[PDB]
């Protein structure tokens, strides 16, 4: 046993490994959604931009639960990182519908992952897990939501005109 | 009697309370339409925006009418804020037309409590009304009819294209 | 269904929407008691200011629930601001009490409204009434007490010098 | 006639005269209420301030009459200042009650000269009257009612004490 560990149960440290890998898994999805804004023939720089800077904050977020496997004394395992499932994103629409689809998939994990810190009595986990994750996932999907609404109301996607607006007045 | 008072009339100070009423309405109104301007499937935030600050300052002509009652001597009576008579505003030209039809009325309540000050010669009372209110809901009725008449042009509410590049272009 | 809502119960929906009208209650019944303040034959302006910016941290308090509502795609519906119990707020003591006893009132709802989200499984909403609800709460009921303690040690509100000493050297 | 004269009454002429003297007599009041307060056997220096302050403010008032007459092309003519119809006044609650009264009988004089403008339809006038004289009485006459009120509060003339005090903390 290390150390450090205290009231931190083998099956949170395996949902934590669990967390890791799909935050990896999202990050990996934005930055396939983000070069393909930068293909020739989509040519959408700030959705590119937008969606790698998505991709940058899921780095970001698995690094913080590896941080945290570490100072509750667990061990990091790690596992593939699977291709997203497109190459090809359709529409600046298309994609933003399948980023609110992968934001509420994370949002899940992480419920189910509070549920089991709540089932273990682990407040420090769960306090994490609020603090740290569930705030920033309901302010994400309000985004895309939102983001997703403008582009349906503008004429999205039949309407080239509407995603090169949007990306110029919302994105950029 | 209040040691403060002078030349001010009983249905004057009756009516300065039911104006207190009014823009505390006003600003409800305005705080039910700025949030709906922030639903996800609605999504213009210079709308939310917009109206949020009117919603504010119809607060402060509440505030000042409270502190003339008390200048005058008179004295503050309150009734219940009534709800805005619509829950969802349809689009952003649907709102900015109640917000239209509700300036007017203010206006209209405004000239009368004018008119009975003038009836019973109260010139601070005129005055206050003239310097602080009328002006101003001169300048509010123009600014909401220029903005009704550049979402018709533009293809308002059908054309949510329209909404979008307004909400970008004027509101924001 | 709201394309962003998730883990969200109908019954955490209608409970956002009640105790957003009791945050705006809350914002009529200090903003009633500070013009109270305003009085000539009351004349103590510290209490005024006190009681004005109280009010308008409530009206800020009602802003951010109608944005949790929104954020978790639920739908805000709003009632009439019922005026406040009093329009004479009697002494400088008698109106701190009355709002201790509103802050007591309103943190009750708060816990009630933590109870519902917890037997809902809604760590989202636990997290934000915690975060920005509970502590401001207490903090607001400890300085309450601290203040009708200080007025009934000064001798309030048979000592008009107690009231007026205490807006000086406390409220101002 | 003068050059300059137009839409000006000989009523309003004269009135404007018969205002000079009433601004001057208020301004000797006030100075006479000031040194009271500067005796040695009296000694409240913030009540000497503050009235000395409210006597350069009706000369100012005065000043202001007399450029009016000029402007529309009446002729100034004066008259002699009577006296205070006090020498000693007794204590700083029973100077602020003589101050109210002196700012009421100043008021309804302006009222009076407003109601004549309006009878000869002398729109400059009105608003002259209206914009550098009205709000100013108004303001006035509440800020010495709230004194007056405090210092009753507080057990004034009797209590030495609450004059002091209220003499540091209100007017110093
Ligand atoms: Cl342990
Ligand atoms: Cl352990
Ligand atoms: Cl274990
Ligand atoms: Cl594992
Ligand atoms: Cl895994
Ligand atoms: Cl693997
Ligand atoms: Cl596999
Ligand atoms: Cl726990
Ligand atoms: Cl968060
Ligand atoms: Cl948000
Ligand atoms: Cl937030
Ligand atoms: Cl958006
Ligand atoms: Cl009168
Ligand atoms: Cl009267
Ligand atoms: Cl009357
Ligand atoms: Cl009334
Ligand atoms: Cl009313
Ligand atoms: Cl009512
Ligand atoms: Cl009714
Ligand atoms: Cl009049
Ligand atoms: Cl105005
Ligand atoms: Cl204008
Ligand atoms: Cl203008
Ligand atoms: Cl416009
Ligand atoms: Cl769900
Ligand atoms: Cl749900
Ligand atoms: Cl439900
Ligand atoms: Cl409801
Ligand atoms: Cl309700
Ligand atoms: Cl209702
Ligand atoms: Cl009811
Ligand atoms: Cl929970
Ligand atoms: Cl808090
Ligand atoms: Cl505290
Ligand atoms: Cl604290
Ligand atoms: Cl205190
Ligand atoms: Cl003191
Ligand atoms: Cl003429
Ligand atoms: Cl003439
Ligand atoms: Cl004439
Ligand atoms: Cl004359
Ligand atoms: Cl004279
Ligand atoms: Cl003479
Ligand atoms: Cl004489
Ligand atoms: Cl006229
Ligand atoms: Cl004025
Ligand atoms: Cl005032
Ligand atoms: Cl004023
Ligand atoms: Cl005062
Ligand atoms: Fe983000
Ligand atoms: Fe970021
Ligand atoms: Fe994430
Ligand atoms: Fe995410
Ligand atoms: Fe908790
Ligand atoms: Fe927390
Ligand atoms: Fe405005
Ligand atoms: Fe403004
Ligand atoms: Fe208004
Ligand atoms: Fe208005
Ligand atoms: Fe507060
Ligand atoms: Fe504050
Ligand atoms: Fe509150
Ligand atoms: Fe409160
Ligand atoms: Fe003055
Ligand atoms: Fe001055
Ligand atoms: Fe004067
Ligand atoms: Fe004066
Ligand atoms: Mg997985
Ligand atoms: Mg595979
Ligand atoms: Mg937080
Ligand atoms: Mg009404
Ligand atoms: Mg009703
Ligand atoms: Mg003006
Ligand atoms: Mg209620
Ligand atoms: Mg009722
Ligand atoms: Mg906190
Ligand atoms: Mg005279
Ligand atoms: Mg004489
Ligand atoms: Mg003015």
């Amino acid at each position: 046993t290390s150390q450090v560990r205290q009231n931190y149960h083998q099956d949170s440290e395996a949902a934590i490994n669990r967390q890791i890998n799909l935050e990896l898994y999202a990050s990996y999805v934005y930055l396939s959604m983000s070069y393909y804004f930068d293909r020739d023939d989509v040519a959408l720089k700030n959705f590119a931009k937008y969606f790698l800077h998505q991709s940058h904050e899921e780095r970001e977020h698995a690094e913080k639960l590896m941080k945290l496997q570490n100072q509750r004394g667990g061990r990091i395992f790690l596992q593939d990182i699977k291709k997203p499932d497109c190459d090809d994103w359709e529409s600046g629409l298309n994609a933003m519908e399948c980023a609110l689809h992968l934001e509420k998939n994370v949002n899940q994990s992480l419920l189910e992952l509070h549920k089991l810190a709540t089932d273990k009595n682990d407040p420090h986990l769960c306090d994490f897990i609020e603090t740290h994750y569930l705030n920033e996932q309901v302010k994400a999907i309000k985004e895309l939501g939102d983001h997703v609404t403008n582009l349906r109301k503008m004429g999205a996607p039949e309407s080239g005109l509407a995603e090169y607006l949007f990306d110029k007045h919302t994105l950029g």
